[PDB]
């Protein structure tokens, strides 16, 4: 297992656009398009995306691409910033991927609001970042999916992917 095929399951692969769970426009493996209620705009940064007029449909090529970029981008993120960092190259390589996964998710700026679980988990502190990191609105929100993430980074191992 890897970040890639980690995130896949989690987010999976849709070729035209989709609401994803708070109903924002969405295409591929969990990419985002727009915040904004207007189909016709999630078009528009659909096709500036691509480098063409998709019409709202394109191809698992381009979406891997697309999903190629994300990933880095959230890497990339963490690297830069100065709360995020430090955790990160703490950690081991399978936690790492649930930084990632995260971050991902909700962005760097939400991530980097963890504090407490932030502290835990550059302190190797298990069980205790777990609980911590439950009590959100992210794990109530998505459950099965924080579940997974939580159990990788409480463990460091791939068991909740199995
Ligand atoms: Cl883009
Ligand atoms: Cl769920
Ligand atoms: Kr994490
Ligand atoms: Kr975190
Ligand atoms: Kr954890």
């Amino acid at each position: 297992m890897n970040i890639f095929e980690m995130l896949r399951i989690d987010e999976g692969l849709r070729l035209k656009i989709y609401k994803d769970t708070e109903g924002y426009y969405t295409i591929g493996i969990g990419h985002l398009l727009t915040k904004s209620p207007s189909l016709n705009a999630a078009k528009s940064e659909l096709d500036k995306a691509i480098g063409r007029n998709t019409n709202g449909v394109i191809t698992k090529d381009e979406a891997e691409k697309l999903f190629n970029q994300d990933v880095d981008a959230a890497v990339r993120g963490i690297l830069r910033n100065a709360k995020l960092k430090p955790v990160y190259d703490s950690l081991d390589a399978v936690r790492r991927a649930a930084l990632i996964n995260m971050v991902f998710q909700m962005g760097e700026t939400g991530v980097a609001g963890f504090t407490n679980s932030l502290r835990m988990l550059q302190q190797k502190r298990w069980d205790e970042a777990a609980v911590n990191l439950a009590k959100s609105r992210w794990y109530n929100q998505t459950p099965n999916r924080a579940k997974r993430v939580i159990t990788t980074a409480r463990t460091g191992t791939w068991d909740a992917y199995k």
